[PDB]
This record gives structure tokens, sequence and C-alpha cells, in this order.
């Protein structure tokens, strides 16, 4: 049931969709090892998602989560990175898109900075890097990333230094708590709370 819709570089969803790309890079502590060494990517494709079964079942469980939260979904957009996107695109996603070791249990993860999702792209830690040249920085293979629509209703806050959410709450908020330039993650316990709204093919940049 999916259809994938390319955007063309002049519309305007195009372009604030890379803005949110390029904006929300930032550096990683560990200096490049998981996700590669750059400040910018090329952006090569956007293209939007189209599954109107896993919009339903998206919609429905946003329906369930804001009259449990005085009408207030709690939307927002935010990346993921896996090897799965091809899977997570046609089937949605579920219990085996989870991150089983994450920092905030088994649930399934998502990005303020486009560069902590692009960590992933390859695998935990960025696995052994790109499948044919096996690099974790490399500047040639194409990447993809997912820009979802994502519903966190209420929210539990974790200052920060598949399983269920913490009881009474609708997801976890992991807020950076030493890295003073690190944007927020976030975890849902429940495929139906995020829909994989736009497919990002790209590479890194290699700074000049
Ligand atoms: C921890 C974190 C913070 C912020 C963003 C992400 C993200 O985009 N992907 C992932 C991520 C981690 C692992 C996997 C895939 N594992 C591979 C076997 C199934 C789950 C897929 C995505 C983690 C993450
Ligand atoms: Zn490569």
């Amino acid at each position: 049931g999916t259809i994938l819709i390319d955007l063309s570089p002049d519309d305007k969803e195009f372009q604030s969709v890379e803005e949110e790309m390029q904006s929300t890079v930032r550096e990683h502590r560990d200096g490049g090892h998981a996700g590669g060494i750059f400040n910018r990517y090329n952006i090569l494709k956007i293209q939007k998602v189209c599954n109107k079964k896993l919009w339903e079942r998206y919609t429905h469980r946003r329906k369930e989560v804001s009259e449990e939260n005085h009408n207030h979904a709690n939307e927002r957009m935010l990346f993921h990175g896996s090897p799965f996107v091809n899977a997570i695109i046609h089937k949605g996603f579920d219990e085996r898109h989870a991150y089983i070791g994450g920092m905030f249990g088994a649930g399934i993860y998502f990005a303020e900075n486009s560069s902590k999702s692009n960590q992933y792209v390859y695998g935990i830690g960025g696995g052994t890097g790109c499948p044919v040249h096996k690099d974790r920085s490399c500047y040639i293979c194409h990447r993809q990333l997912l820009f979802c629509r994502v519903t966190l209703g209420k929210s539990f806050l974790q200052f920060s230094a598949m399983a269920h959410s913490p009881p009474g709450h609708h997801s976890v908020t992991g807020r950076p708590s030493v890295n003073g330039l690190a944007l927020a993650e976030y975890v849902i316990y429940r495929g139906e709370q995020a829909y994989p709204e736009y497919l990002i093919t790209y590479q890194i940049m290699r700074p000049e």
C-alpha cells in the first residue's frame, strides 16, 4: 500500500524539511566514530511516504492519546535512523523496530538532532559502516533517514547525564543534562504512535 512521491527542490515542503535536517546537525561526543565526520549533508531526494492504512493506524492512536491528555496529542516531527527504514515505510513501526539496549528501555527512539539519527543508519553505533566500503564515515554511499510524525502525549521527563511507558505516560523524553548543545531524544513504546512521513536520501559531506 505504500507509495513514495518525490518532492521537487523548488517545493516549499522540500525546503522546510531540508532546513530541519541541516540545521539540527551537531558535534557528537564520539568525534564522528558512529556517524562520520561532517557539518552538513548533500540532500539527494526527499519523498513523501503515503500509506492510507498506516496513516489511519496513526490517527486512531493519536485520538486515543489526545483524549487521555486534555485533547493534546503533543505531536512532534522527529528523525529516525535505522537499517530497517525500508521495512518501516511498508509495514509501519512495531516491536521489531525497538532498541532493546537503549538508555530508556526497549522502545522506538527518535531524535531532534538529525545527526543523532544518522549514527544508527548502519546499525547500533554505526555498526560496521556502509555495506560497500565498511566505512562509518563514508562520503560516497547514499544514506536514508526518516522524518516522522510522533505522538508523545504525556511524556515522562528523564534528565540524562517492547517495554511499557512509565505508568500514566505515553512516551519518555530524554533531556540532555551534560552536553549543553544536544537536543532531546524521545521514546515511544507503541509503533502506532509514529507515522514515517518523509524519506530523506542523502550523503554526509566531508568538511573542506
Ligand atoms: C538511541 C537513539 C536516540 C535517538 C535516535 C535514534 C534513532 O534514530 N535510531 C536508533 C536506533 C537504534 C537501533 C535500531 C535498530 N536495532 C537493530 C535491531 C533492531 C533495533 C534502530 C534505531 C536509536 C536512536
Ligand atoms: Zn561506502
